[PDB]
């Protein structure tokens, strides 16, 4: 739960993100390269707003205990970093592109169901993730995934079901694009895009970005966000991925209901994904 900084041996960057970075370190108290590998997060920017954002991420993660959520290990003490478990398989986005040929629909439905049970748990703790995407989901093993990257996560006050607040715009809900409103229902919208990513095996050529920019075309002077929003308000959606089982695509469309109230809950989605297998 307390890691001495002098015992955290740097290996490489996993990071690939703004404001903060995640490094692969070996917790090597014996100094012989035999200790367990850990994923260590730190904020590259200092100040009295980023440090508040960093303490909040620590507090949120420390209090989360689920098989489908990256495990908190502790914090570091030195002459402050967040210490979590390291998943050598890495993000689901890259895993799906490397192992495409052996991952069938039942396997993708198993990952979908696991992500869903993780989000149900997040909702129960009043946590809005705000950054649900395949790049933020980690592969624990062949048949097990976990939700990671809690850098944008916010706790919903007891008397509110939403929150009013830089990621690719193709994962946001219309209400987040228009009024910066975030809730468990906008995490459901994002989940719909995760199902799309999974059933495309995160192929870059039919990625939410490639497919939406292709559909948006090119507006005369209208900004791209406004364009995406006009496309979404019009009822236009990402097309069924190639060879996608029809029922999966119907589930995506429900996650993509225009109004937050009409979107299914994670609790409602779970049995539906389990039934499909
Ligand atoms: C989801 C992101 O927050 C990512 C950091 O980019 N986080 C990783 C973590 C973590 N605990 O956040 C753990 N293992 N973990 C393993 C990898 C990784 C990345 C590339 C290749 C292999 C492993 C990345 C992570």
């Amino acid at each position: 739960t307390i890691f001495e900084e002098r015992h955290l041996k740097y290996i490489s960057q996993l990071g690939k993100g703004n404001f903060g970075s995640v490094e692969l370190c070996r917790y090597d108290p014996l100094g012989d390269n035999t200790g367990a590998l850990v994923a260590v997060k730190q904020l590259q920017h200092s100040g009295p707003d980023q440090q508040r954002d960093f303490q909040r991420e620590i507090q949120i993660l420390k209090a989360l205990h689920s098989d489908f959520i990256v495990k908190y290990r502790g914090v570091s003490y030195g002459p402050l970093r967040l210490v979590m478990e390291y998943l050598p398989s890495g993000c689901l986005r890259d895993f799906l592109q490397r192992h495409r040929a052996r991952l069938d629909a039942s396997r993708l439905l198993l990952y979908s169901s696991q992500i869903c049970k993780g989000m149900e748990y997040l909702g129960s703790r009043r946590c809005v993730h705000r950054d649900l995407a395949a790049r933020n989901i980690l592969v624990e093993s062949e048949a097990h995934v976990k939700i990671a990257d809690f850098g944008l996560a916010k706790l919903l006050p007891l008397d509110k079901d939403y929150y009013v607040v830089q990621s690719p715009i193709f994962w946001y809900a219309p209400e987040s694009l228009s009024d910066n409103i975030f809730s468990r229902q906008s995490d459901v919208w994002s989940f719909g895009v995760v199902l799309y990513e999974l059933f495309t095996y995160c192929d870059k050529s039919c990625s939410p970005s490639a497919e939406f920019l292709r559909m948006m075309g090119s507006e005369r002077d209208v900004p791209a966000l406004s364009r995406l929003l006009e496309l979404l308000e019009e009822g236009q959606r990402l097309p069924a991925p190639p060879a996608c089982p029809a029922e999966v695509h119907e589930l995506m469309k429900l996650c993509w209901a225009p109004s937050p109230q009409d979107r299914p809950s994670f609790s409602a989605l779970g049995p539906q994904l389990d039934m499909l297998w």
